[PDB]
């Protein structure tokens, strides 16, 4: 149906304006800690701890297969990756203070994300 096109061109649209949100905010982790999922070889107990891990190379592995229907899914995955690194990892660590330092930079990227997708629709 034409409707069906018109809701897949919405979701295309979406998609692009979550890869240039996505790579704002992987520019504000220049270490790189959150790139790529927690290696569970060099991390074994991780899964003890952390139910749901998550990383940006995940993200963006389901952001190319339009998987995000809508902004608050993609949020929620941002706030995974900082969320599980501050509860893993203690305050006094490399780690902690890099999810502190993007979740405060996200913040800005997200907050204008937001008034963008509701904007254009």
């Amino acid at each position: 149906s034409m409707e069906q096109v018109a809701m897949e061109l919405r979701l295309t649209e979406l998609t692009r304006l979550l890869r240039s949100v996505l790579d704002q905010l992987q520019d504000k982790d220049p270490a790189r800690i959150f790139a790529q999922p927690v290696s569970l070889k060099e991390v074994p107990d991780y899964l003890d701890h952390i139910k749901h891990p998550m990383d940006f190379a995940t993200m963006r592995k389901r952001l190319e297969a339009q998987g995000y229907k809508n902004l608050h899914e993609f949020e929620e995955d941002f706030d995974l990756i900082i969320d599980n690194c501050m509860k893993y990892n203690a305050r006094d660590t490399v780690f902690y203070r890099a999810a502190v330092r993007l979740r405060d930079q996200g913040g800005v990227v997200l907050r204008q994300a937001r008034r963008e997708v509701d904007s254009i629709g």
